């Protein structure tokens, strides 16, 4: 079985994840913004980027924001809808959590949420986290509410790619 690092290298060659300048360190212990994760989802699932459209009101969510085409693409695909509908806030600088990642991947893979699922996830997410655990995207001992580490995102993305 491939290590996290070998899984990363594969995803990177494929354009789905990136490294950092001037180092081979993949920084598997660090976190990831929701903007970057939207981009991961686009590259992982082969989605079309949507230019010149803005469905959120966050400060600096505009045409100069490199993430908008990715954010719009995952929004149009129904994978993500942001954090509150009435102010139209996506939170692109906020970090992706393991339960949030679970929802997007389970949805994209067309897997079904677990009903009556019992776990430590926020109420809205319990079914998606559990489904994700069952499909081997995250380990059952991951904290649904924590920022997902890049290592966790790599293992999820890799597993997701294998399933798709
Ligand atoms: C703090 O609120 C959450 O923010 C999450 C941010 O990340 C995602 C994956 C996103 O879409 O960007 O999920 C957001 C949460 O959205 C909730 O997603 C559920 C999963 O499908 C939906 O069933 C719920 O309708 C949605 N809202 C609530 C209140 O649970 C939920 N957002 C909202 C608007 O309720």
């Amino acid at each position: 079985a491939k290590t996290t690092q070998e899984k990363f290298d594969a995803l990177k060659e494929a354009g789905v994840f990136s490294g950092y300048p001037g180092t081979t360190d993949a920084k598997l212990g660090q976190d990831m913004t929701r903007a970057e994760f939207a981009k991961v989802l686009v590259k992982l699932f082969g989605l079309k980027e949507i230019h010149g459209q803005y469905s959120y009101k966050d400060k600096n969510y505009d045409a100069k924001n490199w993430a908008a085409p990715f954010i719009e693409a995952v929004t149009a695909e129904g994978l993500m809808q942001g954090k509150d509908l009435t102010k139209k806030i996506f939170d692109f600088n906020g970090k992706i959590t393991v339960e949030e990642a679970s929802k997007t991947l389970v949805t994209a893979l067309k897997l079904e949420p677990v009903k009556d699922a019992q776990n430590k996830a926020t109420d809205w997410a319990k079914g998606y986290f559990e489904a994700a655990v069952n499909a081997g995207l995250f380990s059952k001992d991951a904290n649904p509410k924590a920022n997902a580490t890049r290592a966790q995102l790599v293992e999820a993305a890799f597993a997701a790619d294998e399933m798709s």
